[PDB]
């Protein structure tokens, strides 16, 4: 049984390949997920189709009708076997689905124009001038929404109400309202895209401060699936002899820009 | 049922309280394991006894016999119902008992002497003036040993090999070696402990360099107990609400010697 991979074109996690139109299947794609699945799948003993999520979305659940969207919802409405991407591991995902044990850690953070007077969260939410946002759909967005540590929740419901809106749908288009705000906007994102980003040309963002928490990213599988026991076996076992640091200074850091 | 835990003495996780003689049962002690306990059991809603592991060990097995001990033997051999301690997530655990997601984060680091001139595992692998060593049956003399690294490779064919000794039995005595050998010894050891340590009188130590890895700390379960679900659930959800972070700066920073 060819395993069905979900994941989504986020960078450097899966990209297209520059001459993606002249080839097929998974050779289509690149990136620090590319290259995860291929080990996942010979170290577990399984052939793969990876395939791009047909609403370009993590996953939330929607508050009406309850249903799942995004990576988390192909997994749930059984359309695919395995998620392999940047989904972090949270306590309402893992209520419907599986997480591995996380193969990378991050932390929620700020992404300013370099030269921006802000150094932390306390700073922004002591200010209005520079206005700041964080992506729809996604951990970062129902972690402020469900703090109740004064400083987030107070950060909290600024951005709720904030007009116009201070979401953005792509981690792309946040990094552009950052340079293109002149400094007048910040945007949280996990700490581990700020890190790329700041790696990339033009080179005028920079993240700043420390995290505001800690979590990870896991492989995820359909609650109760069989496959998740070889699944998390094996992100210890490249964890262990190292496969995930190497991934990291691949993607990230050895072909840096700045 | 009243739930048995089995925890080991490891400073700033499990200590006995300065009064302790005077008090009973779980209040004898404190530590950010033991208001962990508090918290998970509260979550779970279940009564516990903390118990300190008879053999004072986190848990290796026995080349020959096979047989673990420590507090993976307690799990494995149906002696404790849950562990609540320092424990490294690894590969060869992860087979025999079941871990929750991890409630901390942590890497292999250098303790040395102040002055020491020394700054990375590189620098320790180069030269021969200054001993190194780590903990006997734990993660970190594992993961040099498994090692398919240059550095850590060569490393544990130095350690391995060295006369008299450069292992030790408990994190106290690799300290107290460091502490003592005018800095011709340095110590291996996760940057947990390595921080809290270095926030101590009579603050001669500093942790130098990053981390040789990342890894987590996990709540043990027998394989598969009914208690690993709610466990790790509630371990997700002391994450999210800052508890963890609380109990963290509680019990590292907040009252720093240095
Ligand atoms: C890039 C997308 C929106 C994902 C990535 N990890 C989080 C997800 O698993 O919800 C999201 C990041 C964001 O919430 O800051
Ligand atoms: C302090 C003890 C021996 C433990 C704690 N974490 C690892 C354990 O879970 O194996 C060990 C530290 C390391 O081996 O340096
Ligand atoms: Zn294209
Ligand atoms: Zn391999
Ligand atoms: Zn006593
Ligand atoms: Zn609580």
């Amino acid at each position: 049984k060819t395993v069905v991979v979900t994941t989504i074109l986020e960078s450097p996690y899966v990209m297209m390949k520059k001459n993606h139109e002249m080839l097929e299947g998974n050779e289509r794609y690149e990136g620090y997920c590319v290259d995860l699945a291929a080990e996942i799948a010979k170290h577990c003993g399984f052939k793969y189709k990876l395939t791009i999520v047909g609403d370009g979305k993590y996953g939330c659940r929607d508050a009406d009708t309850k249903i799942w969207n995004g990576m988390v919802g192909e997994l749930v409405y059984g359309k695919a076997d395995i998620a392999i991407a940047p989904l972090t591991i949270t306590l309402v995902r893992e209520e419907v689905i599986d997480f591995s044990k996380p193969f990378m850690s991050l932390g929620i953070s700020i992404m300013i124009k370099k030269g921006t007077p802000i150094e932390s969260a306390e700073d922004l939410s002591k200010q209005t001038e520079i206005a700041y946002g964080t992506l729809d759909c996604g951990s970062t967005k129902e972690f402020f929404r469900r703090s109740k540590i004064a400083v987030f929740d107070k950060m909290w419901t600024y951005m709720r109400s904030a007009e116009p809106s201070v979401f953005v749908r792509t981690t792309a288009e946040g990094v552009a309202r950052v340079r293109k705000s002149k400094g007048k906007y910040a945007y949280l994102l996990e700490s581990t895209m700020n890190e790329y980003i700041e790696q990339r040309k033009p080179c005028d963002t920079m993240k700043v401060g420390g995290n505001l928490d800690s979590k990870g990213y896991g492989i995820a599988t359909p609650k109760g699936s069989s496959l998740g026991n070889a699944v998390n076996l094996a992100v210890l076992k490249l964890n262990e002899q190292g496969l995930l640091d190497k991934l990291k200074n691949k993607w990230w850091y050895d072909k840096g820009e700045c």
